[PDB]
């Protein structure tokens, strides 16, 4: 397979370099805009330069290993014009991927994640450690599902949605584009665009836009 | 082994047909009373007819793949007189079944479920995806444990109990017959018969009967 | 390897005898101070005597299979003077141990636990069933992490901390020595020494000392 460039050398990039190694991929290096990270390494993998160096690595697959949905969308739209680059899809060997699962490119399915049946993910999604997506779940593009999230049957998550760690979503709930569910939330009602909800049961905290 | 008939062609039946395939079982088909589902399929497995056709398949094992505890009890008592039918016990290959685990027939233990030591389940139980039953847990008949439920040591769940997704039950709690714990609940007190409790900490919402 | 002595023949000792068997270890027996447990067994493994018999088994590895952090510290300081005894480190075969994970002796990592990258544990820790410790997590000595706990990146847990079942800790939170997080808590703020916090979001309940 192509060597991999990981965009983002933070905590998620750290864990995605681990995922890539477990997937048998050779990581060429990271791109990252942080001044303090130039000339640094994670486990023998160098930070190669800033994101505008991506054009020097068109021979590589990319992945955008940054948790923020809006960060991944911003980076793809600025640095990765349609058709110019290829993206990896990384699925941990300990993830369970069942039947009629469709995953678009750039997606990361991490250790212990479970996608059962009839699940559809858009591009550049994250399903983090030990999260569960049950029957009929649909994710748009740039969705982040944090560790231990519990997403019941027939849930729909719009584009640039973030589901926080160990949150629980009732079956048949819809979450509109850009919303965010706080860690630990218990979501029993539909969520509107750009809403942040928190708590048990989840209630509106604020709007992100 | 015998071919399997799955009663219920809904979301749970979808996931239990997946479980059966992962268990190496041949699924003859589903029985389901929904008019709109007659002549339909899930992943090449047909809906054969309504539940009163069960008598045409006594050569098959059955499983009642319906989440509602009371639905499974109703169906067994009406359609499955004692001794006339055999029931499968389906344990996902990725479930962990430890030592001195006793599971009665009709039970479904799904992907990533963990039953550690000295756990006892009655007939027609569900332990859904990634749920954990720790030391000394006892379940009656027709218990449903939803995905990611966290059932601590020495918990007793009566007949026709339902524990919702990603709920947490304190060690040594007893839950009487027919009760239901909402998704995400934090249960730190005993629960009486037919009570619905929700929240953190769990409190009485209403009675189911 | 050396035969193992398990200190504590309660619920945790039950599950740790299971862990030891899954790890290929021969358990010589338990030590336990309970009068009613003298002459008893768990799955063919005898309670050998009280903790003051430890000096008769210096040929064995020990593990202190008691959930209470303060119980493990008390027992080590009274019965196990520095250098006189050796301690096992038990890691379930179904635990995922990633890269740059450092675990000190006496630690138990149970079934389905996940430690991703750059995680450090002190002595006599417990990571119970299906718990997740993400990038950069640090635990002191005698930390207990209960089943299904969700500990996000860069969390620091002091000595003798207990994190209850299915609790969730926000990234970069620090928990000072001796604190306890109730089961199911949603921890979004730093915790001070000896504080007990509960709820969603977690709030101070009381002080343990
Ligand atoms: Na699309
Ligand atoms: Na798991
Ligand atoms: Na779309
Ligand atoms: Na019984
Ligand atoms: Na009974
Ligand atoms: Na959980
Ligand atoms: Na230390
Ligand atoms: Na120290």
């Amino acid at each position: 397979m192509k060597e991999l460039i990981i965009v983002g050398a933070g905590g998620h990039g750290n864990e995605i370099s681990w995922l890539a190694k477990r997937c048998g991929r050779v990581v060429r290096g990271f791109l990252d805009n942080t001044v303090e990270k130039q000339g640094t390494f994670i486990r023998d993998i160098p930070v190669l330069g800033t994101l505008d160096e991506c054009s020097k690595f068109t021979d590589c697959d990319f992945v955008i290993a940054i948790g923020s949905p809006r960060a991944r969308k911003k980076i793809i739209e600025h640095f990765f014009p349609e058709g110019e680059f290829t993206f990896a899809t990384l699925i941990d060997p300990t993830a369970t991927i069942g039947e009629n699962i469709h995953i678009e490119e750039g997606t990361m399915i991490c250790a212990g994640g479970i996608l059962t049946v009839d699940v559809k993910l858009g591009k550049h999604c994250i399903v983090n450690t030990n999260a569960v997506l049950s029957h009929g779940v649909i994710l748009g593009d740039y969705v982040t599902v944090a560790p231990n999230a519990s997403i019941s049957g027939d849930v729909s998550l719009g584009n640039i949605v973030e589901i926080g760690a160990n949150a629980t979503i009732r079956e048949k709930v819809s979450v509109q584009d850009g919303a965010m569910v706080g860690m630990g939330s218990v979501v029993i009602r539909n969520i509107l665009s750009n809403q942040v909800v928190v708590g048990n049961p989840a209630k509106l905290l604020k709007v992100i836009e």
